[PDB]
């Protein structure tokens, strides 16, 4: 009955708030997980037929889809603890362009201004697991969700560079692209109010 | 030592004052310049400007002599005359605004950041927010204004809000602090961030 997309930047607990509420208001609900780079691309395929998409990727004026914001989530710039930029007593973002970045997506296929790699030296990866596997190996630095790096930080396995730029992580809007048709449905509005309220708690 | 600072007209006054008190504490001399967010970044790009810090909502990465950080947040509303067509629609979307005229900031000539770029094809520009609301209240169109600038006109029913579906309670907008690269290695600048940020957080709670 309903098909929903959540990118891998949405913390898992939110994928839970979406499930419980939609299943309450609809008969059948389908869930798909994709990288934030592949989120908007997936819903644009005519054969996809995806009704809702919850992602951080920004892109205004999408056919058949309207946009709104559900809340926020945090993301950190991370690098191997012994990475050079960690040891730099003073941290800056202007300098990161000079080091290799482990980013998402592919070279072919445009990246939104949000996920576009900053560095000239870039190494792409399919998911967040592969990014950290290389970053922990000191290959480079990357931008990951809070929940995806919460443990590796607690255990000193990984460092943070974003504390000067935005302490406590870098707030990222969480957009909800909803098929324009759903706008006239009492069930959908009930989903937003609840989904947003639950998302605030974090 | 001497500091010259720019704050755009989207920064609420309590936000501006909170920044002022901290700069005067950590620096000897401080000067303030106020501009619309559309002209904020443009002003510091002029070499003759000689502006050391610029606090604005405008986005632009890779600025010469300037680095960027986040200082805090502020709220913004889409507003229109209460009897505006879109008001009668109990539920609004952003795809529909493109067909109505927008009262925006900036100039017609001169590139617009992706943030402040007007959304509608029919647009009418204004230099400051006062002129924007003057036209919006006259029903000429809709606009994007800071929370503090329209809080009064909303309480008095003089003006309506269209953004409650998009982002209830206002549209959170990051407030960046563009700082001359030189300040990065100055103990005064770091104390200013640490203090200004802490005070702005406590303030945001209130
Ligand atoms: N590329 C990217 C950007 C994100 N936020 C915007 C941002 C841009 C620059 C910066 F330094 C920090 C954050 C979040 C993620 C994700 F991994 F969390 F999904 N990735
Ligand atoms: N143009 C503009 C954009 C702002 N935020 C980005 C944004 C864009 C669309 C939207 F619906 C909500 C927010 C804030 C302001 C200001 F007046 F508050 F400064 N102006």
């Amino acid at each position: 009955n309903l098909r929903v997309l959540l990118d891998t930047a949405i913390p898992p607990s939110f994928c839970d708030t979406v499930s419980s509420v939609l299943l309450d208001d609809f008969n059948m609900v389908s869930l798909i997980r994709t990288s934030p780079a592949d989120s908007l691309a997936t819903i644009k395929q005519d054969n996809a037929e995806i009704d809702i998409a919850i992602t951080i990727d920004e892109e205004l004026k999408i056919s058949r889809f309207n946009q709104c914001v559900l809340g926020y989530t945090k993301a950190f710039v991370v690098a191997h603890p012994q990475h050079p930029l960690c040891n730099a007593s003073l941290h800056s973002i202007a300098s990161l362009a000079n080091y290799r970045q482990i980013s998402l997506g592919s070279r072919s296929g445009q990246h939104s201004n949000l996920l576009r790699p900053v560095s000239d030296k870039v190494l792409f990866v399919e998911n967040f697991d592969d990014m950290l596997r290389l970053v922990e190996a000191g290959v480079g630095w990357g931008i990951a969700p809070h929940y995806f790096v919460e443990e590796r930080l607690r255990n000193g396995t990984l460092a943070v560079l974003s504390e000067l730029y935005e302490p406590g992580g870098i707030d990222t809007k969480v957009y909800c692209y909803y098929n324009t048709a759903l706008e006239s449905e009492r069930s959908f509005l009930r989903f937003l109010e609840s989904a947003r309220q639950r998302l605030r708690e974090l």
